[PDB]
């Protein structure tokens, strides 16, 4: 029924546990309640909360309100957001205008810059993890990054050194947007968040990516096929008609493991495009004036 003093648990609104609609009874505000069975054999909720705390208050970071026990679950109470870019992607007939994608990209490079500024790498880029604010809120226009369960501190706290390079890192997440180097079992760094973004920007522009249908008998082999197709798809072909996207992807693909990405350059690739195309950054995304779903 209740999370901590004041948060009432509500209906299931999503599915390592479930997401519930919650209400702060003390403020009359709806909230998100991410639950996780206490009997989880591989818990992620507490480490995710810890990453959220580490992120603090950022533009497009979901506020977090409570982490505590909830019957036979552990609960994390955070800010209730709207649809994901994937949900929105579907409402927009699985393509987005260049303006939508550019407004998304400009934002999410800054979102990613911020995450990286807090000594974290994200490692779970995917449209489903980028949520607009709520249908009426001051933040419906803002694309928020969620789900920090797969994040990593890429700067070691004691030494203040970048994490060392390594390989034979096993593959587990979403294969569709992951960097080529993630496919090669390399330790992910800041570059890989940014490349995965580029893949997703291309997914949005094209409607699909050319490795998105690939199936294999094991998942290891499927990652391999997808990775092979990524390597075998020239950026110039993947990004035909989108020159700055190819420029973005080459840049991020060529980043050294340790290299701090030049976020300003990448953002300017896109803001110059945006300007040149005659676009106005007015948050008038493709899905504006559509019937968007609600959590509540
Ligand atoms: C804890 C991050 N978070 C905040 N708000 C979220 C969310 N809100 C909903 C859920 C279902 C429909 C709609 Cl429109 C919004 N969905 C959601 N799905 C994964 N995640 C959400
Ligand atoms: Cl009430
Ligand atoms: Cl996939």
């Amino acid at each position: 029924l209740m999370v901590g003093p004041n948060f009432r648990v509500g209906k299931k609104i999503g599915c390592f546990g479930e997401l519930r609609l919650g209400k702060n009874l003390y403020t009359n505000e709806y909230v998100a309640i991410k639950l996780e069975p206490m009997k989880s054999r591989a818990p992620q909720l507490h480490l995710e909360y810890r990453f959220y705390k580490q992120l603090g208050s950022g533009d497009g970071i979901p506020q977090v309100y409570y982490f505590g026990p909830c019957g036979k679950y552990n609960a994390m109470v955070l800010e209730l957001l709207g649809p994901s870019l994937e949900d929105l992607f579907d409402l927009c007939d699985r393509t987005f205008s260049l303006k939508t994608v550019l407004m998304i990209a400009i934002q999410l490079i800054s979102r990613m810059e911020y995450v990286h500024s807090k000594n974290l790498i994200y490692r779970d880029v995917k449209p489903e993890n980028f949520l607009i604010g709520r249908p009426g809120n001051k933040t419906q226009q803002v694309i928020h990054i969620i789900d920090f369960a797969l994040a990593k501190e890429y700067i070691d706290p004691e030494t203040k050194k970048h994490i060392p390079y390594r390989e034979h890192k096993s593959l587990t997440g979403t294969a569709r947007y992951m960097s080529i180097n993630t496919h090669l079992g390399k330790e992910q760094s800041r570059r890989d968040d940014l490349e995965a973004l580029g893949h997703m920007f291309m997914y949005f522009l094209r409607g699909s990516l050319p490795w998105q249908g690939l199936k294999a008998d094991t998942l290891k082999e499927r990652y391999q096929k997808i990775g092979d197709t990524k390597r075998a798809t020239p950026i110039e072909v993947l990004c035909e008609n989108f020159p700055e996207m190819a420029t973005y992807l080459r840049y991020v693909r060529r980043l050294d493991f340790f290299e701090k990405p030049d976020y300003d350059y990448l953002r300017k690739l896109f803001t110059d495009l945006f300007d040149r195309k005659g676009y106005m950054f007015d948050y008038e995304y493709d899905w504006i004036g559509k019937q968007l779903p609600t959590p509540v």
